[PDB]
């Protein structure tokens, strides 16, 4: 069951696997829910995304320390808008190493964040190459190309049944697919189709702007995607 612990919340998603949520009142746009992970891997903590501000995000270290009081030893963030990456500086303060892609940390400034520590590059294929990923334990993670923003990334956990869409994925009943202010329109449903064929086993799709879903995310993302065009 969700836990409220301040003004986020937190559901348990596998045995080492939590699902962070935290919400920003956006004046036209009302409170907006945004998600990422928490993954325990033997005796350290991995953070995928920030909240949407340091406060929350010294929040989302807190209850990691009540619940799990193991290290961080890394967070991952998925693209350069605030509610992936709008508490970097709360990482930084925590001494937490920080990871995005190479293209965020260049779009972090413009885009009113602080940049990760650290720039992940990616194969042509799309898989991060694995030096710019030291010690990501389970994290796999992968850039399906541009949608809906051009440096979204993903990322898979090895060892569940889970893949993390960011805000790449809507769920199967969303009437939308959100902010595509920075969207790439022409290649939005290609990069929705190659994330699920990333992780072709991953039953449980996490994304930032829906509860968990089955993969029919996937499919309906893409299938809306595919109207832009
Ligand atoms: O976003
Ligand atoms: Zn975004
Ligand atoms: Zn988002």
């Amino acid at each position: 069951g969700d836990q409220r612990f301040g003004d986020l919340v937190f559901r348990q998603l596998a045995p080492n696997v939590w699902q962070h949520t935290s919400y920003l009142d956006m004046p036209g746009f009302g409170a907006v829910a945004s998600n990422g992970l928490i993954v325990r891997d033997g005796g350290r903590v991995l953070v995928v995304d920030t909240a949407w501000t340091d406060d929350q995000t010294a929040q989302i270290l807190n209850w990691i320390k009540q619940e799990i009081n193991l290290p961080v030893a890394l967070a991952v963030v998925t693209h350069a808008h605030q509610d992936k990456m709008g508490g970097m500086d709360a990482l930084h303060a925590a001494g937490i190493a920080t990871y995005a892609n190479a293209l965020s940390n260049q779009l972090a400034p413009q885009e009113g964040m602080v940049a990760a520590q650290h720039s992940l590059t990616f194969a042509a294929n799309g898989w991060v190459e694995p030096a710019t990923a030291p010690n990501f334990g389970p994290l796999k993670v992968f850039y399906p190309g541009p949608g809906h923003t051009s440096d979204n990334i993903t990322v898979g956990i090895d060892g569940t049944d889970i893949a993390f869409g960011g805000c790449l994925i809507k769920d199967s009943k969303a009437k939308s697919l959100g902010n595509l202010g920075d969207a790439d329109t022409e290649h939005y449903a290609a990069s929705a189709r190659a994330f699920g064929a990333a992780f072709p086993k991953a039953s449980m799709i996490v994304m930032s702007h829906s509860a968990p879903d089955s993969r029919a995310a996937i499919t309906h993302t893409a299938r809306m995607a595919d109207k832009l065009r």
